[PDB]
């Protein structure tokens, strides 16, 4: 995938995670910004991690390049937290990690990777059409249809388990990022 293209990364890091699962989360997400054109004039990347509250790891205003995002990745810790506020997060893209005050480009679409294992705890408000969500529901307890509505147009990439994430995943988004839809 090589574009103009403002990419976000939500990863949820709750309890029902765990350390283990979320750490195959981050190497799903350290893959598929390996695989993509990542650079100045390309693909941008910021990076949210979210459960009981949402952190931005990495901003679009910081620095976008590919070794100073793929290592702030690394750097990045497990919250573990109580709760997974799902609602939180997608007003934090729609209300601050997509503004053009906070390295957003206006003229760049934008397109978002979610990563969640578990049905939202909170209140979930349709996003702006401009965000374009592609819901990554993995393992049994995902809600499958709050997804596909947090989602559309979008289908929601179902994933069996966190252990088949890395591995099967990145492929499937970067086709959605390079031809602008899911498969069949
Ligand atoms: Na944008």
């Amino acid at each position: 995938c090589s574009m103009v293209l403002d990419v976000a990364f939500v990863l949820e890091g709750s309890d029902k995670i765990g350390e283990a699962d979320f750490n195959r989360s981050k190497e799903f997400m350290e893959e598929v910004i390996q695989r993509m054109d990542v650079g100045q004039d390309s693909i941008h990347v910021t990076v949210l991690q979210y459960s009981y509250m949402v952190t931005v790891e990495y901003p679009f205003s910081e620095a976008q390049s590919k070794g100073d995002i793929l290592q702030r990745v690394r750097e990045i810790r497990y919250q573990g937290g109580n709760r997974t506020n799902t609602g939180l997060a997608l007003r934090y893209l729609s209300d601050h990690s997509f503004l053009v005050s906070q390295g957003a480009r206006e003229q760049a679409p934008n397109l978002v990777y979610m990563v969640t294992g578990n049905p939202a705890s909170d209140e979930i408000k349709r996003l702006p059409g401009d965000i374009q969500v592609v819901p990554i529901g993995v393992g049994p307890n995902a809600n499958v249809q709050e997804l596909e509505r947090i989602g559309w147009p979008n289908a929601p990439i179902l994933i069996q388990d966190f252990e088949t994430l890395p591995r099967e995943a990145p492929d499937l988004v970067l086709q959605r990022c390079s031809s602008g839809e899911g498969l069949e």
